């Protein structure tokens, strides 16, 4: 079977029973949390209520979708899985704890989204944790006569994130597969003075891109048939310097008060609403693959239906298990994620 996943969370404001998990294979229910006293997984009291109920609603709208639960995610304390991975007991703890809970919920696989491992030291023990819990979800099956739960990460575009390589054997080897996060390349909170594709697929300056990515994990050595290709439903506004100067690489003045006002966030969605009643300027980048838009002083890099269209026919003529999006409820009345599920076709 390839992937057609999708990423969702509370906190995104679209209802568990509005997910239409038709035009999905996997969703990924995020985030479960780390308690650093019990080095356990555990759901946060906000998350309780909908993660409970997750799988059996979204199996309502498509019994066949399968999900997972997602751990960890960008706003987590790295310091935390630091520690837990460091030693065999807080390791099997996290593992015992997570397999629980996966079932107890109904989850079928979880998924850590742990970004990033601090060192090398956290790296090395990351690839441990990964032998030692393929091992203990391989025991599960064995004993309980069910099919072994999932096992996937989400990782940095490139296997070297801040100078720091992942485990590549120990995720080649012990992972389902990776979901690739092709996207944030860029952003106004980090980059603030330039435009840029925050998710290019090409990149023929700077070789920073979802293409260059995929070729970095495959010459560390992942099989093709273990990447899946994240796709953004949301993109980032700059301020630009000079209106008049609106391309790739634009002098800017950082995040644009039209994004949000932490990072310059905006979900595809509230792109398109802001595209139609400023009248900005679109253009679709054939080089890159990747669209963005313009009005007066503000910039947004974004993924539109041509974009989508093209990153999954790549990504199938390469021959990877397919792609996710994150995250679902980005999308504008379903048209991301339906442009990707019938352009990528049939699912196996």
């Amino acid at each position: 079977q390839n992937v057609k996943g999708g990423y969702w969370f509370k906190d995104s404001g679209l209802a568990l029973n509005n997910i239409d998990s038709t035009l999905f294979t996997h969703l990924f229910c995020a985030f479960a949390d780390l308690n650093p006293q019990l080095n356990q997984l555990i759901i946060s009291p906000e998350n309780q209520d909908s993660f409970r109920q997750f799988t059996s609603t979204v199996q309502r709208k498509n019994p066949s979708v399968k999900t997972f639960l997602s751990i960890a995610g960008g706003r987590a304390n790295s310091t935390a899985y630091g520690i837990m991975a460091r030693q065999p007991n807080s390791r099997k703890s996290f593992i015992d704890s997570s397999i629980r809970l996966a079932r107890q919920l109904g989850f079928h696989g979880l998924d850590l989204d742990w970004e990033y491992p601090l060192s090398a030291a956290d790296m090395t023990n990351l690839g441990t944790l990964l032998n030692e819990w393929r091992t203990a979800i391989n025991t599960e099956a064995r004993n309980s006569g069910r099919a072994a739960l999932l096992l996937t990460a989400a990782v940095s575009n490139s296997p070297r994130v801040n100078g720091l390589n992942y485990p590549v054997e120990s995720l080649a080897r012990n992972l389902d597969w990776i979901n690739l996060m092709a996207y944030d390349f860029y952003g106004p909170n980090w980059s603030p003075s330039q435009t840029n594709s925050h998710a290019q697929l090409f990149d023929p300056v700077n070789h920073v891109s979802g293409s260059d990515g995929i070729n970095a994990w495959i010459q560390a050595g992942v099989p093709t048939k273990k990447l899946v290709l994240g796709i953004p439903f949301y993109g980032y506004a700059w301020r630009l310097v000079n209106a008049n100067i609106h391309g790739l690489r634009a002098p800017a003045a950082g995040k644009s008060n039209v994004g949000a006002v932490d990072d310059g966030s905006m979900t595809y969605n509230r792109i398109r609403d802001y595209i139609v009643e400023s009248r900005a300027t679109t253009v679709y980048n054939a080089t890159i693959v990747g669209d963005y838009c313009y009005s007066g002083s503000n910039w947004i890099s974004y993924d539109d239906t041509q974009t989508v269209r093209n990153k999954v026919n790549y990504v199938k003529g390469r021959g990877l298990l397919g792609y996710f999006a994150w995250h679902v409820a980005g999308d504008q009345n379903w048209g991301l994620s339906r442009t990707a599920s019938q352009t990528w076709g049939v699912s196996f």
